[PDB]
């Protein structure tokens, strides 16, 4: 454990990034309309407060060497976008790359950290996503990558404006080891894609290669989760592993895959940044994003990512030859435990565990193993497709339906035993008894255990 | 994406290198006779404009430390060879090594970059192949290799003469990551050899070891293609992965192996440098080199290397225990798609795919997956063995037979719907239907899909 | 071989560390009560002389930048704890980390080595455990880790007070290669845990990955032993591989697992630091710790770690899929040999070897292979559960029961043929004959061979 | 190819090292008696001219920092040993380590290169074996190891006395890549041992791990040969891979294993340094060492190590689970070819090949594949056990029996068609015909092919 380096990231950040769905075709108008939508839908007040502008926003540099925002896309400048966002109680993110160019070929910040940090401060930016394209040979060992990333960290600090600092170097040179002292989160892999399991030749490292020499992209949800599994021990208050933006409401993932994806990103204390087009967001994907109970896990005070207890390969493999089952378990701040039974097989199956596996670090005869625990389904009381479609078509308000974390923080709601945050009691687990369920294909059983 | 670093390599380079067939036994006369031949055969005007002189050309250094060309082999000097080439509208390549010696033991350029760059400029050289033999311990991490290669890059730039810069360090220290900002292409492996699949003990890294510590040589065509597969995402306008000179018309590859080799080098946007002895070039190998349709893929404006969609091992293995099948697919600038079904098995087989696999990045219900696509065989209208033998024996001209890209660029020919560049329509592919063919052993089915 | 760098560590150190059982909840009173206990139980005079205070002891830094011990936990300061310990003939250990923070987030010593070394000297500290948390990017290659650790080594030396120097960097960057010239021992892995075999996702490197990029923790006893196996050749007088504190009397290991664990740590010349709560130490675990015969192996003058002769996987696997059998053998200073037959299978089994396997480096026809050897059981005459429970409840003294190594060193006791140190003769082994026994599940047969 | 860096090592060196059989128990008298023996036995005049004194020769340093030879072991100093050796036409080798200590703990040369080089020059030393123990963190990347080794290289050069420079860093940090420009040979692995195949836990890298992080020792003959296999392409005139001293006449290898070992070290152009106790050398081992025909392969002018053509695992495995078969083939300077069929299986087997496999780099229809080749057995006319025992007991002279390479160099003897150097013609190999033999367990068929 260590204090946060800058006082931010006390829990993993939440928000939205305009990329996964809009590429270089961004404007003040897109960004603010979408911002309005996220507020209207009650997602802002759930915690999704960072509106992150991604690549392709700039037009080059002025005569003083200073970044210039594209005047066609942003006729009032960035500072003006910031103010609008702040006036609707949003936080504002921007993007650059620790290299000569950004990934899409725009001006990068390598060797221009001071001016560029100053640009972000002058434009009242609250958050920086900091990429790793065209890094000019400045990678290959922990030391050289750390110093390249420390250079922007220090330059942001020098501006005296608080900036949440988000590393995007894909776990290159063992980022989990060095990120915390200079940054609030770090991408620990190549880009995610809307595929639950699919191996891809553009993502050459498999789920077991957490230390990868070619991060790539188009990595599956499970490839990324698998790489992240040993890394939980290097995350914590102030500095989080980042498993990349959520693909919920993007492409063609099933409701089960989307739930597993969301539940798992939450449990390992990843940032929850929406990759969906929230103006073309479908009903089922919306109610996944807005599941307060699950966000409560992510936003646990003094957050500890959960541990993979076990992993087995099954014969029920999918069209891509993939098929495994996993159990994860982790402690929660109020003494509760989160448990996940994850069915990455291609068929529905019975899944099972015991108290000895759940409290994998408790001794025989300890109180945890000797006591009874009520089981709470974290997926109960999810917003039905009807209500969600209503809200999405502006026929019903989100107010009084969605949990309002701005009004009541996750910590305080948890203290007040707030039903919206614990799911639904479905049973109890005694010593020497098994916990059984049937878990859908590419799905999840996701529980919170509380003492009886 | 990033701009070209020097304005060259807007498409992968094409030409000829005198090595694969002539070793140290080079002269002004060999080089110019061969040059004449490449022009006469219509290959120059197809795009094969770089005549690259390789190792063993020098005799040492003069009293000022300056490279001295062998006076027996080049009695008029290199500048004189350059002028002759330029007067027949050719471009001129030379060779050195980023080390103390070249691979064949001639003077290398390490620490002598300024003088040596100046030598190339003074002799009006247009292209440099820059090797990695005897590098004096200056390798082992990305940073140290990058700086060694940047040293020649900067020295070439300082001369003010445009020089296409071709790295030859065999992918050592992850060249795909750092090449583009200092160079126009980079060898991503040990030397190729005229063997389609054959594992070799002098090439210890298998096709899956893209990050290799001992690049070696005598690597098979498939070993090299396999290593190159994840790397396409780091290639693009201005900076290309180099899979080494073509072995078409060299050794004893079959017509099928030669077609697969050529089609695959094209599709991943490798340079197409002829390794053949063009004065002892056989009929079938000639018509492979001169297939305009396939070169059109390589010379696509705003080039994107294709992606390996899938790869499976088969039981139909060859004399060396090798046998796999692959599907590759990639977008083309005008909206078309290139598709390859590659049969590395030892027996002819039926091969098949669908629109969902071809447009592997398109969503269900998108227009691409919802529309019909005409299939064009990129191997149709290939110059028959008769016509090719005629041309080769100086009994028929190439004029009016071969596509003349000097007269009409590949881009413009593609715009004009020029039949010579699209192959032959053979069918159409509808939603929910399969695309089937029979693909020869160690062969390829190579298509261009256009919207109906 | 090399001299000890500082004159210490002539044999592996022994003692106790307050962590495995007490975490941050430490005080002068805990530490001294426990110290009293270790003396009373006769363990001190067996060799367990280092009382090591671990993380969480400090409260920050004073106005001069100097470490400040927590005044609530240590109202008299550390120097006062030291004096008490020294007055009962104990040695005193403290802890820091070669990073910005300690693992539990207290002040670390990186860049503060001189002051911090001086703090330890001023407080009369005899031993330093030096961790690797929050090392600020200063790892990744042997050179950078060596210099970071050399910095504290030199600063300790500069104080002129002898300090036993114990590296805790988990074998990162091949510590076995560079530790000896700057240190007396080095952790060669992630943290141990009270699990004999259990794979854990927080310890991603398996037993075969001695060169690990993510040491982690919760590694099994066998995972750690397996990683240590090639490393014995880089240990010796003055500088020892450290396989982490003993889990004997911690969690729920069986008596067999505890014996194997203890016997194996001894044989490879690891430090024997008690991880147990000695005030809540059970009878069986106590008599394992106090087995003089086995400690005699660890404390062999001119110590050579034993060699793994063979390793095989068995079908008798445990609940975690683990199951292997091993034979280890090593020379002893007086010409004797230590032999271990280790049953990591889940079932009791017959185990067997010969003289040719025991003297794996002796030639055919040599005297060793030609002679007869008496077999001594190193586990005979172990303190029975009754006597141990008596001593533990303060109903019987340890005096005259336990070997007193303060009175008679292990070397001198070995010379005097002292029965307490050789175990019990159980037979003899002749040329061309097999040595057979039945070895319990997760257990060990542990012998000393002496010439007939 | 590159010139020799210092003009030496035009062929691999030959000689004797006093270690494998005498450890630290060395003297002027041992060394000179043994020297006398090597001359008397005719081995000197065969090429075994370097008498290499190994570790444990020094007693520390004098008041000027200068190495001091042990006055008990060398009462006249080293220079006096040198002169004696030179007066019997021998060359003289000494030893140090690129570290703080030598492997046996004597003074090392790290940071003391100038004085120590000067010591070797002052004592008229002709050869240096330069180890890698206690290198103080100065390893881990090619660059850092190269510079450490270059430091002694330059210091030797500065003395102006020719010194054959032999690196002993066990292939650490890819020595094959950088050795040639600073040295005449380089150990490419951990120490050999008298075991043909035996895996050992002190040698964790298997035969496929040529790039090893823990070289270790007690590596088998086949483990070392396997690691060396890709490396032949980086050896050549002036700079050789070193597979460690010969174990012929050491331990208990069979006559077949000894022949295979010797034949294979020769074929890959390793140094041939005798590890045997030549005063306790058995008859069969002697006639292996003195096989002129095989040494002729090693001492080929313009030496090219042979290539492994193929390798297969067999079911006929030994007591250690090992069993493979290999074919090697390489060109010789006079146009001949060396072929080896190696039976690492546990049983005698038929072995076979063709001309297409022998001339693995020749095209179909080339002259090599189209011609007939006489097969010569390189093991014929070996000195029978009787004659060898006679010579060894000083009952018969070696003169007129052994080839005298001092009188007639291997090159010149090869030119003169000297029967002693080509073995015995046993047949001929035609196109489209197979070459068959039966090869003993752990043995070799070792041929020279000459054009008919
Ligand atoms: C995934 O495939 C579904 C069919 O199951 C397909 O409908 C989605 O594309 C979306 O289709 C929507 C149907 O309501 C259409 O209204 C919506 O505009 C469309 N989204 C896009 C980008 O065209 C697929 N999912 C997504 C979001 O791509
Ligand atoms: O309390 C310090 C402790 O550190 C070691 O354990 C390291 C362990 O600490 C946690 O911070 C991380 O989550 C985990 O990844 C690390 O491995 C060390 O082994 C021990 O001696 C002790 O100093
Ligand atoms: O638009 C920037 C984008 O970069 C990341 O994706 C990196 C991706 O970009 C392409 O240039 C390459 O072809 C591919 O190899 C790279 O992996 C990053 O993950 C994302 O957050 C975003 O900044
Ligand atoms: O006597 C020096 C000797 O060193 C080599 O053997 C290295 C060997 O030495 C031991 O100190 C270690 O336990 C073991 O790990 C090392 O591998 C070298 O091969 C040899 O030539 C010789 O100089
Ligand atoms: O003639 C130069 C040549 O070098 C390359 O081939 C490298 C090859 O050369 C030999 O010296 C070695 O034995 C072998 O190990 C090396 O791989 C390069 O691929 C080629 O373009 C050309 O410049
Ligand atoms: C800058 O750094 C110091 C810690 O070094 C910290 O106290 C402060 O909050 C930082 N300021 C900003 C704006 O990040
Ligand atoms: C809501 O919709 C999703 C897909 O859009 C579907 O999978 C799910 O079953 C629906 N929920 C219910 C309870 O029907
Ligand atoms: C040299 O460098 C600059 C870019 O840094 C570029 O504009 C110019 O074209 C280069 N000149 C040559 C001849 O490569
Ligand atoms: C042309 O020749 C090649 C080999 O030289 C042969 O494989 C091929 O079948 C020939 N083409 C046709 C259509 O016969
Ligand atoms: C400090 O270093 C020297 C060796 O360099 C050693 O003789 C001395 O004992 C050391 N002192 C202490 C207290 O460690
Ligand atoms: C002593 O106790 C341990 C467990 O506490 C038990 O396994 C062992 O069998 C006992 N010893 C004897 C000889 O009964
Ligand atoms: C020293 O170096 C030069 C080459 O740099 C070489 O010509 C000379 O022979 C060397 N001298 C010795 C004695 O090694
Ligand atoms: C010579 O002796 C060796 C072993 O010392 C034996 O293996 C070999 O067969 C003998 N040679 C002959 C031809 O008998
Ligand atoms: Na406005
Ligand atoms: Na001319
Ligand atoms: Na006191
Ligand atoms: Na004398």
């Amino acid at each position: 454990v260590s204090p946060s380096y800058n006082g931010l990231g006390l829990t993993p950040q939440m928000g939205w990034d305009n990329w996964n769905t809009f590429a270089c075709d961004v404007s003040e108008q897109l960004l603010l309309d979408t911002a309005d939508r996220i507020s209207d839908l009650g997602l802002k007040d759930m915690g999704y407060k960072y509106i992150i502008l991604d690549d392709c926003w700039s037009s080059g540099r002025d005569s003083d060497g200073f970044l210039v925002a594209d005047e066609q896309k942003f006729p009032n400048g960035m500072g003006h976008v910031a103010d609008h966002l702040h006036n609707n109680s949003f936080l504002f993110g921007m993007y650059s790359s620790a290299g000569e160019y950004t990934c899409a070929g725009y001006p990068g910040s390598l060797g221009r950290e001071e001016e560029d940090a100053q640009f972000f401060a002058n434009n009242r930016v609250d958050y920086l996503k900091y990429d790793n394209c065209y890094n000019k040979g400045q990678f290959g060992t922990p030391e050289i990558s750390y110093h390249r990333y420390k250079a922007m960290s220090d330059a942001l600090n020098k501006t005296g404006r608080p900036v949440f600092y988000s590393l995007c170097n894909w776990g290159q040179d063992l980022t989990f080891y060095w990120g915390s002292g200079i940054a609030n989160s770090w991408r620990m892999s190549g880009d995610v894609t809307a595929e639950f399991t699919r191996p891809d030749s553009r993502c050459p490292c498999d789920g077991d290669e957490y230390d990868c020499k070619y991060a790539g992209f188009h990595c599956s949800i499970m490839n990324i989760l698998n790489k992240a599994a040993p890394m939980g021990q290097n995350a914590g208050v102030g500095g989080w592993n980042d498993l990349d933006n959520l693909e919920v409401g993007v492409g063609n993932l099933t409701d089960d895959e989307e739930k597993a994806h969301f539940s798992m990103w939450a449990m390992v204390k990843s940032p929850l940044i929406i990759g969906a087009n929230v103006n073309n967001l479908k009903a089922s994907s919306y109610s996944i994003y807005s599941q307060a109970s699950v966000i409560a896990i992510n936003q646990d005070s003094n957050g500890i990512p959960a541990t993979r207890v076990w992993r087995y390969y099954v014969s029920d493999t999918d069209e891509y030859g993939q098929g495994e089952i996993q159990m994860w378990s982790g402690p929660l701040d109020n003494g509760d435990q989160v448990v996940a039974l994850l069915n990455g097989g291609s068929v529905s199956r019975p899944m099972n565990t015991t108290l000895e596996e759940i409290f994998f670090d408790s001794n025989l005869g300890s109180k945890k193993l000797t006591s009874t625990w009520d089981i709470y389904d974290l997926w109960a009381n999810r917003v039905d497709n009807s209500t969600a479609s209503a809200i999405l078509g502006r026929n019903k308000t989100a107010t009084g339906i969605l949990y309002n974390a701005t009004e009541q923080s996750y910590k305080d709601g948890l203290s007040k035993n707030d039903t919206r945050l614990f799911g639904q009691k479905i049973g109890s687990l005694s010593p020497n008894a098994i916990l059984n369920t049937t878990v859908p294909a590419h799905g999840i059983a996701f529980y919170r255990l509380r003492p009886s």
